[PDB]
């Protein structure tokens, strides 16, 4: 249950925030990277500030072609609203039943007493299908290093060259 | 599990602010309170007609009596929606289902979402007692929030 560097990222099924089914293994059969974004709820401080970053950081991330994907147990309703009012230019993804949270091994058993919500977590996933960065914080309130995401996206696009 | 005329278990639920909210506290203060159970902040409700994303609970203001709503949505995500909403009342998560199970009042699947509120009006007496009572099984069925105001009105009235 534990999804190592260079071990195939487990594949998976989500509703986006406009509940349309998303595949981890048909996003990659488009041959572009994929950034996967874990975490713990729409509308907290740090993941409004943290899926900010990102949107800020977009022309760079599009530049490698990278198909990002925003992962957390909020509903996609909620999700839906929280990328609108950011003006998210990617997909959120719902894991309400938090299967993919198990499935990365990014959960937080206990968060403020709410139960099973997901660790933030960075994965750069290959096209084929092969983990390239793994990110996962124990404490919610740290970032990423956006700057070194964006840089190993690219050069993971720059490679398929 | 929770019937009409006899007492509704007591709760503690974080609201919108990550403040404890417990129903018996809160009916200690000596009027009804109407608890609203619903399954998601910010989807949509239908009539036989309408389907919008319009929400009207913010009509229970008029009540004479303390209004809480629970969903399983986090506290975050309720407290965007109270202040959307501009909603006068508390919003309870009930993230770890527990509420829901205790007053049988959920869906066990609805459109691929698990564990999810039913639309449901609870209006408890200050004594704990189940005056009112309506539950549908159409997660889109919003409440006749002016018969809700209607029935508090009237069982804060009676209040002896």
């Amino acid at each position: 249950g534990l999804v190592e560097l260079g071990e195939k990222a487990p594949d998976f099924t989500l509703p986006n925030q406009d509940f349309e089914p998303v595949n981890l293994y048909e996003v990659l059969k488009r041959g572009r990277p994929a950034v996967l974004i874990f975490f713990p709820a729409a509308f907290s401080p740090v993941c409004t500030k943290e899926l900010c970053t990102f949107r800020d950081k977009m022309a760079q991330l599009e530049k490698a072609n990278a198909e990002v994907l925003a992962i957390s147990v909020d509903s996609p309703w909620c999700l839906k609203k929280f990328k609108d009012e950011n003006r998210l230019a990617f997909n959120l993804l719902s894991d309400y039943n938090r299967e993919v949270i198990k499935l990365y091994n990014v959960y937080h058993e206990d968060l403020k007493g709410l139960k099973m919500v997901a660790k933030r977590a960075v994965f750069i996933v290959k096209p084929d299908g092969t983990v390239a960065y793994k990110w996962v914080t124990d404490n919610p309130l740290n970032e990423p290093d956006y700057d070194e995401v964006v840089r190993e996206a690219n050069k993971i696009a720059g490679e398929l060259v």
